């Protein structure tokens, strides 16, 4: 549900 952006790139936490 919560979305976390990593290396330039948003996805699921």
């Amino acid at each position: 549900n919560g979305v976390c952006c990593g290396y330039k790139l948003c996805h699921p936490c």
